[PDB]
């Protein structure tokens, strides 16, 4: 689903420690960890960024999000966590296919970056 | 609706420069900004906090998302920008009721605090 790594990774044509999965999404441990919990969330239709995304992937927003905090809750984080989306160069955005950040296991600081 | 802060700003009690609103949801300046352009999108129905919330409120999750977009485009973030969601205490939640944060104007940095 798309021309970056998280593709190859939907594709099975790369590994990830995979977490999750469903037919409209795949959630799996980042391999770059910020967090003693650290995961992604995403959508298996490319979208590239968020911005770019349409009224009519509304459902398809919330369900990664739906799937991000059960995926949550089932790595033990019951005392809290963050939800990450970047959107271009400002906001760091590391891979152009839209996807959620949930970190947790230590205290997430305020500003967020 | 609500008894925190956010419930009574839903229910005009206290002011917000709102930058848009509909029958599911409202964007606000933030009274404590994080970048030059930080603003929450909160659902009007009273969700406190995003591990208590159902299936059900997935389209209205989206919905924050896809309206957080909208105003950070409308708000000219072309650069890019960054929502981040807290959950519970780990997260930095002190304002019990679902909020998407948007942050804009300056680079983010890694990790999101
Ligand atoms: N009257 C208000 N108008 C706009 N934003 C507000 C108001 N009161 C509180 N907020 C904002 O609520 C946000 C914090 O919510 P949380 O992320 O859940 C908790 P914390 O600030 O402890 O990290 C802060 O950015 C704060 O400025």
């Amino acid at each position: 689903g798309g021309d970056t790594i998280f593709g190859k990774i939907i594709r099975k044509e790369i590994p990830a420690k995979i977490i999750f999965e469903d037919d409209r999404c795949l959630a799996f441990h980042d391999i770059s960890p910020q967090a003693p919990t650290h995961f992604l969330v995403i959508p298996k239709k490319h979208i590239s960024q968020i911005s770019v995304a349409e009224d009519d992937d509304e459902s398809l927003l919330g369900h990664l999000m739906i799937v991000g905090k059960k995926c949550a809750a089932d790595l033990g984080l019951n005392k809290g966590y963050r939800m990450v989306v970047n959107e271009g160069s400002d906001g760091g955005q590391s891979v152009y296919h839209v996807h959620l950040h949930v970190l947790g296991g230590r205290q997430m600081h305020w500003p967020p970056g």
